């Protein structure tokens, strides 16, 4: 109950708590690092049914910033050597040697660049043999390498193919290596029978209970759940990779890297990037419809900014995520809800809170 502990619960009760009614979400954690110390805010139900209260055992489906945990695994991979960010996937998944999609590189598919690789998968495409038909008839579209267009498909091939160099199903990559390397306990690809009493169930706009059901490389794409003091765990390692070992240290600071410019956003690996202090407008035209459905031209990176800040939003059926953090004034936050909030309102808490506290 210290100065800090009470001014930070004052900030996520005056920006974070008016969206639980606002949007009848029925659970929601709210964490802030600051100074290496770890801030937790809990509020309302994992379990509607069971009336199971959200706390640091509930585990949350991450949604798209799971693309954060393969972009960690492919620059853990890169930076040990299993994989150069210029080879192509048929390199690793040899079904794919001398086909069109070989002509596209990692980095390409890291950050979604291919030129003709949509939001989600075709839904017909469900099956391991339909994903492998899929990308054995892929064809160019735009010019590669020149459009940014969001995709699961396009970063989920490249976790499947950082899996293959590093001779593990990707699940495994992330629950046997990058976890553990990261420091965190209850962070899953599949979770286990032992955890599933903690496993949050996510509520649609009837207010059912559902989590997400399996997809077509969904692991890579958007398929981990974590807990928010898991989730800290991952944003004190981004403010201070330069406490980890070697070979996560350079995962990190790998996925730190902008790799090209959309406006004022810079593509980074998993990982959005901005000019720190950025305005609330730049954050909120990263998450725009132009930005994320729709493909833009790219243009390659004159100057990195000096000081920078990152962010992402994540999404499933039943679920929200948002993940920030500002390496030079060493402070992070996370938000986690078991009910989709508008995305705009993720990132305006976020940034009321990450102003107005003390530094
Ligand atoms: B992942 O969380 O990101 C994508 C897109 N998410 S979304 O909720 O469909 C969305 C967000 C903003 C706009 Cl402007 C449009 C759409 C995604 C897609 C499927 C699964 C996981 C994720
Ligand atoms: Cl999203
Ligand atoms: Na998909």
């Amino acid at each position: 109950n210290t100065p800090k502990d009470q001014e930070i619960k004052k900030l996520v009760d005056q920006n974070f708590k008016p969206l639980l009614e606002k949007y009848d979400v029925p659970g929601m954690a709210v964490g802030v690092i600051q100074n290496n110390k770890k801030y937790e805010m809990y509020y309302g139900l994992q379990s509607v049914q069971d009336k199971k209260a959200v706390n640091s055992s509930t585990i949350f489906e991450l949604g798209s910033v799971s693309k954060l945990f393969t972009a960690t695994a492919g620059g853990y991979a890169k930076n040990k050597g299993k994989i150069s960010f210029d080879d192509t996937p048929g390199k690793y998944w040899k079904e794919l040697k001398n086909t069109p999609i070989d002509q596209v590189n990692l980095l390409q598919l890291a950050t979604y660049t291919s030129g003709n690789l949509a939001l989600q998968f075709p839904d017909e495409v469900k099956t391991d043999q339909q994903v492998l038909t899929f990308f054995k008839d892929w064809k160019p579209k735009n010019s590669i390498g020149e459009y940014r267009q969001y995709s699961n498909p396009s970063i989920g091939l490249f976790g499947k193919v950082v899996a293959l160099s590093m001779n593990k199903p990707f699940d495994q990559v992330l629950e046997k290596t990058i976890f553990p390397a990261l420091g965190l306990k209850h962070s899953y690809v599949n979770v286990p029978k032992t955890q599933m009493q903690n496993y949050a169930f996510g509520y649609n706009q009837e207010n059912q209970p559902i989590r997400v059901n399996p997809g077509p490389l969904d692991a890579p794409a958007y398929g981990v759940k974590s807990t928010l003091p898991d989730m800290l765990s991952f944003i004190h390692a981004n403010l201070n990779p330069q406490k980890y070992p070697a070979d996560i240290q350079r995962a990190i600071n790998e996925t730190h890297q902008g790799r090209y410019q959309v406006n004022t956003m810079y593509q980074a690996l998993g990982w959005e990037e901005f000019s720190y202090p950025a305005t609330l407008q730049t954050l909120l035209d990263s998450n725009s419809e132009q930005i994320v459905m729709k493909p833009n031209k790219v243009t390659a990176i004159s100057k990195e900014p000096s000081v920078k800040m990152y962010h992402k939003t994540g999404s499933t059926t039943g679920f929200g995520t948002y993940v920030v953090f500002i390496p030079k004034e060493n402070i992070g936050l996370v938000m986690l809800t078991n009910k989709r909030i508008p995305n705009e309102e993720r990132i305006k808490a976020a940034y009321a809170v990450l102003n107005a506290i003390k530094k």
